[PDB]
């Protein structure tokens, strides 16, 4: 059971994200954060249980336009 | 005006870290933390004005014992 939203309107970004927590995964969803040219402001994670819930509000720092479905991929391939 | 506090036991590691927000602000840290080898298992980060609060606990993933002073300056440079 797991779950990858993305929100975009605009520039800002919500991302929330529900999986099976393992070793090194918050260390993966930030590498692809980073590959996205998202600049975080605000992050809600935690993994009791084994079971890691995330929530990123963030904004887009690149060039052109978002595209959500790449924002989905990357997390997706993270987890 | 900053604070970084970093508390090790074993192999966990807190990090508390208030500063002045800036772009690209949490995108440095998390560089900072994978170069450490720590695993984070949670995370609670805002920037309400533009002051940033942020509370880290993790884990340590590398062999051999944990070098408390690295993990705060490296933080330290990442403000």
């Amino acid at each position: 059971t797991s779950n990858v939203t993305v929100t975009v309107s605009d520039k800002d970004v919500l991302l929330e994200v529900q999986c099976r927590w393992e070793e090194l995964l918050m260390t993966r969803v930030f590498d692809a954060i980073k590959s996205l040219h998202l600049d975080v402001l605000s992050v809600q994670a935690s993994a009791p249980d084994g079971f890691m819930g995330l929530k990123i509000r963030a904004q887009f720092a690149g060039s052109g336009a978002v595209v959500p479905w790449m924002i989905s991929e990357a997390l997706r391939k993270a987890i």
